[PDB]
């Protein structure tokens, strides 16, 4: 049609010039031979991925099968274990192991603290989240509920000093827990200078210096009177401004005018569950972002230069104004279009993203003064792989992609997400067959919980999904995979991550609740926004999460029995009204997800649920809804009936929500007439017999065939 022939390839004409006029130049490697090893490598390892595909369907009709048959009411966990064993689905334990992952940039192996994901086909909201490096905790604080809005500090359309004066007091409050003075506190400050190479603060009666002169990391301005005081803790710094000509700094006791918080230490931009790209035109878009990152000339606003600071013994220094990068591919599942064989099968999404994501990164290696990685690797998150013939699987397909780029073995590392089952009961397993290249696991508990529930579809109904939160299963796997990590090494090599907050809106519950992962010993953990990374780094200069990793050494906290226990509900624990509610707020998140995804192509959006509360949606959140209720469907808690009416129901509150809002195309009345509403229909009646449950095969088929019917 319009396709370029290469080999048994034939390749979309704007991915073709994109990679020989965009992605190509400057990395050396000659167009002929990239091509020829795109075929190759396509070629070579397409039976693999088929037959690990064909394993895990095999392995879930066993499954599905062996709870049709059972009787004996309360499942017997031995004979599940042993049956698990017998089919392959639970291997071996290894033996203890060390990772040797070598030539990686210390924002992964040391420091702690927030990672932000944001999806990589937003220009503007990839250019914020590399420069969410730094961010303004007075912003952040002013901005949102961490400050209530109670009699005299609401928000207005002008400056509330009310509210700003509680900005400055939580600040304070924070410096004096984080970088303690000597004595008094920074709420009395009324200077800072830095006299023979050490910081020294006024106080109204005294002077005084810190309880720790090494957390005074430097200063900018004349040593007289700084222009700002630069701190540690933790690892984290941490920045106070000083100008008393501003207005926040007129009306401060020491002029201070904001702190600055290291904040979004590494960055995930994301091609996978917080995207829609269907086709080859859709990943062109986001391929083409990620280089114009990558050589650091994209523009919608740009991104920053690195800082400059004095040192306190008076040299300079420099310091990265940038999070540095990792990407997320699609997993083993897809296949997209962009390139098809000369028999019309579509090539596989995950191939082709190690290719090209894995090619468009070595321009971040190179100047264009700053970059990416000082040191020399590529960081690709790796979704979705169920046990570690699958991980050894992407080990593979990333080393054959480094020969045909000419990369050093081992260049692309690989941060590994636990969040399918298999992974979870095998993950000793899957970190050793990543043992050279891992940078991270994490645990994706949202994709996870989807698993969960496919896995034991025909186990029996399951506990709502805002019950699975608190599980013991889930409970167990997320002590399990910082033991897993720890006991691999992972301390001072590898980051040990936990997931996202999706309440975006509900901040002070944020920085009161998502203190739990530092504290359980995750090294990082998921934001959804900037303003998020910069609440969340707060977490980390409270807690020490390398002490807090020394003293969980050792330690065996969830067995495999746990890890094993099914969220089965128990017998009837549900009015007719708490169903309804369940129901309705299933409908109402997949409808809001749905409709943006396939008439607009955005993957990720803020959908208020049934209680009002702003959430952040994405496939992961939407596999959840759709296999809990397919799964109450199957059991008979509700009818055929309850869901279309819940669906009905639902749809025209979700017309409103964005009604006006651009060129939107209301689902109701012509419910039949909606490719959206037909979309997030099938997404339920269809739940069960998707690929462990997975959204990818009917919003890749409703997105093209909507595009269709825009064109005709
Ligand atoms: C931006 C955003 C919002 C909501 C999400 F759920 C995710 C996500 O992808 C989480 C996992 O991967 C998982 O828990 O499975 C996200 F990236
Ligand atoms: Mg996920
Ligand atoms: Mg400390």
């Amino acid at each position: 049609t319009d396709r370029v022939s290469v080999g048994n390839l034939r390749i979309a004409r704007v991915l073709y010039d994109f990679v020989n006029n965009e992605a190509l130049p400057g990395t050396d490697i000659d167009p002929d031979s990239f091509w020829a090893g795109v075929d190759k490598v396509v070629a070579d390892l397409t039976p693999q991925n088929q037959a690990l595909l064909n394993a895990r369907d095999e392995l879930q009709a066993q499954i599905d099968k062996w709870h049709r048959r059972r009787v004996i009411e309360p499942i017997d966990m031995d004979a599940y274990r042993q049956f698990l064993t017998e089919i392959g689905y639970l291997l071996p334990e290894p033996d203890d192991f060390t990772i040797t992952t070598s030539g990686v940039d210390a924002e992964i192996t040391t420091t702690a603290g927030p990672q932000l994901v944001v999806p990589v086909l937003n220009a503007r909201f990839a250019l914020n989240a590399a420069n969410a490096r730094w961010g303004s905790l007075y912003d952040a604080l002013y901005g949102t509920d961490v400050i209530p809005e109670t009699d005299g500090a609401e928000k207005g359309p002008t400056y509330n000093k009310v509210r700003g004066d509680k900005v400055i007091a939580y600040a304070r409050k924070f410096l004096d827990d984080s970088v303690p003075l000597s004595s008094g506190s920074f709420g009395d400050a009324t200077g800072f200078t830095v006299q023979d190479g050490q910081l020294v603060v006024a106080l109204p009666d005294k002077s005084t210096g810190l309880a720790n002169p090494g957390q005074f990391a430097g200063y900018t301005g004349a040593a007289e009177s700084p222009t700002s005081v630069l701190l540690i803790n933790h690892g984290l710094h941490i920045e106070i401004l000083i100008d008393p000509e501003s207005q926040v700094g007129t009306t401060d006791r020491a002029g201070v005018k904001d702190v600055i918080l290291e904040s979004a230490i590494t960055t995930i931009m994301d091609f996978e569950d917080s995207v829609a790209a269907v086709d080859a035109a859709d990943k062109v878009l986001g391929y083409r972002n990620w280089l114009g990152l990558n050589k650091g000339d994209l523009a919608a606003r740009v991104l920053n230069r690195d800082r400059n600071y004095t040192a306190p013994g008076g040299g300079q220094f420099t310091l990265p104004g940038r999070s540095l990068m990792f990407v997320r591919n699609v997993g083993h599942l897809m296949t997209n279009d962009a390139i098809v064989d000369t028999d019309g099968s579509e090539v596989f999404e995950g191939i082709m993203d190690a290719l090209f994501t894995g090619l468009i990164a070595i321009h971040g290696l190179k100047a264009s003064p700053l970059i990416n990685s000082r040191t020399g690797s590529i960081y690709i998150v790796k979704p979705k792989m169920h046990g570690p013939a699958e991980v050894a699987f992407t080990c593979e397909l990333f080393s054959r992609v480094e020969d045909v780029l000419g990369l050093p073995q081992n260049t692309m590392k690989i941060g590994i997400m636990d969040e399918e089952r298999r992974t979870t009961v095998n993950l000793k397993a899957c970190i050793k067959a990543a043992a050279d290249r891992v940078v991270f696991i994490n645990t994706g508990f949202l994709d996870r919980t989807g698993d969960e529930i496919h896995t034991s579809m025909e186990a029996g109904p399951m506990v709502r999904k805002g019950t699975m939160k608190s599980q013991p299963w889930i409970l167990a796997y997320e002590d399990h995979n910082v033991d897993a990590g720890l006991a691999a090494g992972f301390s001072g090599r590898a980051q040990v991550g936990k997931g996202m907050w999706t309440m975006t809106e509900l901040m002070a519950d944020m920085v009161e609740t998502k203190i739990a992962q530092p504290r359980a010993g995750a090294s990082t953990a998921w934001v959804p926004s900037p303003t998020a990374a910069t609440l969340h780094a707060l977490h980390y200069h409270q807690v020490d999460v390398a002490a807090v990793q020394q003293g969980l050494a050792g330690k065996r906290r969830a067995t495999i029995e746990q890890l094993l226990t099914i969220p089965l509900a128990k017998e009837l624990a549900w009015a007719p009204d708490e169903i309804r509610e369940e129901v309705d707020n299933n409908c109402q998140s997949i409808l809001g997800y749905v409709v943006r995804w396939v008439d607009q192509g955005v993957g990720c959006s803020k959908v208020p649920d049934i209680h009002d509360v702003a959430l952040m949606e994405d496939r992961a959140t939407l596999r959840i809804s759709s296999q809990l209720l397919a799964n109450w469907l199957r059991h008979g808690v509700i009818t055929s009936a309850d869901v279309r009416a819940s669906l009905e129901r639902m749809a025209p509150l979700v017309d409103r929500q964005n009604a006006g809002d651009v060129a939107y195309r209301p689902m109701a009345p012509n419910f039949d007439d909606s490719i959206a509403f037909l979309a997030a229909q099938e997404l339920i009646l269809s739940g069960a017999q998707q690929p462990n449950g997975y959204t990818e095969p009917i919003l890749h088929r409703r997105r093209r065939e909507f595009k269709a019917r825009a064109a005709e």
